[PDB]
């Protein structure tokens, strides 16, 4: 596993030169560059594509992924459920984007659920489903059952985010995503978050997942370091 | 857990000016100095002495561990059983030796390995005892069974070594030590050997390990990194 080194930013609408500055210092340390929308309220489709145009320099250095978090899994967006499937179905018109972020819970609509990352992939959008729990990490046994029923959406990428309570908890999320790897068709990415899951950020590409996720700024996200220090991490393994 | 970096030596009989500067240099990596033996062939306590004068070990520097690896725990040394416990006990007798490694295996003489590690206790000397499996890594549950046989003894540490061959076999290891640290007395090592496990060199802080072993030249097991780069990987977990 080449593990890719995803880099997350949450600006507002207009993008500054300052984070511009960031980005290019860092440029060699991302794959990935994440653009965070979800701390946008009321965001639309034309501000997300306003926001990606000046981003179009560095588009040859990293993919561009969008990802609008939900505030019950742990983001900021407070849009309800058809508003916020609205917009991720929309993002498929925006032909500067790489990647889509979308979210798998317990509750979905599976069959609109799957309408809409058929819709994605009909228009060369690698999706990321993702599952996110900031509370604790489930048993092994739930963690890879989360994994099996994200899976059947033929994703490019499914995506588990967990927080420990303590060092099994940090083993268990790597044994899933291990598991997952060795016996899967289709990428798997494991986050444990905090200092105490930083392991799984930096080790990722050992167990066999295929994104790890740092900043620029501040961490966005419990655990996150810099993409540097990050990519220079990864680099060992 | 903050963790002691071992560095690994095995001079012949003689040691070089040189390998003396390699060691000042990265005098700031190194915690403990393991002045490997075995592969000096009928080695004496006479001539151990004679070498670690000509270490000429600084005060408040490093501790100096002495360890006799025998060929079937994976080193170079023939010496038959008696001679081997013999050594052992007679480095109690040298004043500049702070640590001495002693093996556990299933067939050893309780009582005999018993009166030896007090005897070297009396002297000062921190015992480790320690196993190694280059073959294989045992399942979770007799890794576990292995530290409990060890631990019994009432060393200094407990250290496991073993060689994995799939990723299950690295979160057993690092499961194993947590585990150990979590409910028992003594310091506890655990190594998952080879490239696929070197998290478990780097992360073992994480997981409540005491003691990481790196290099200054080559890798003297395998997957050891150079003990510069390890110490600078211990401080980040
Ligand atoms: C995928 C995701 O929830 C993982 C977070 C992390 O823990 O690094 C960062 C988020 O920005 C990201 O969408
Ligand atoms: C403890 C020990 O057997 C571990 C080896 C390793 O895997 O780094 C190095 C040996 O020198 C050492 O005694
Ligand atoms: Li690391």
């Amino acid at each position: 596993t080449h593990v890719e080194v995803v880099a997350t930013i949450a600006p507002q609408l207009y993008i500054e030169e300052t984070l511009i500055q960031k980005i290019n210092h860092r440029i060699d340390a991302i794959d990935v560059l994440e653009l965070r929308i979800d701390q946008i309220e009321n965001v639309t489709v034309n501000q997300v594509a306003e926001m990606i145009t000046k981003l179009k320099v560095m588009q040859d250095s990293f993919k561009l992924l969008v990802t609008y978090r939900t505030k019950l899994q742990g983001g900021y967006g407070q849009f309800t459920n058809d508003l916020y499937l609205n917009l991720i179905s929309d993002l498929a018109n925006i032909n500067g984007i790489d990647m889509i972020d979308i979210e798998w819970q317990a509750d979905i609509d599976i069959e609109k659920h799957q309408r809409i990352i058929t819709h994605l992939q009909q228009y060369n959008k690698e999706v990321v489903i993702s599952h996110h729990n900031f509370e604790s990490t489930p048993p092994l046994d739930e963690l890879q059952f989360i994994f099996f029923k994200m899976q059947k959406f033929n994703p490019e990428y499914v995506k588990l985010a967990v927080m420990p309570h303590n060092k099994n908890d940090v083993l268990n999320l790597l044994q899933a995503m291990s598991t997952f790897s060795d016996t899967m068709d289709c990428k798997v990415v494991g986050i444990s978050m905090s200092k105490l899951g930083l392991i799984s950020r930096t080790a990722q590409g050992v167990f066999g997942g295929a994104l790890t996720y740092g900043c620029i700024g501040e961490p966005q996200a419990p655990g996150q370091i810099d993409v540097t220090d990050l990519k220079a991490q990864v680099t060992l393994y």
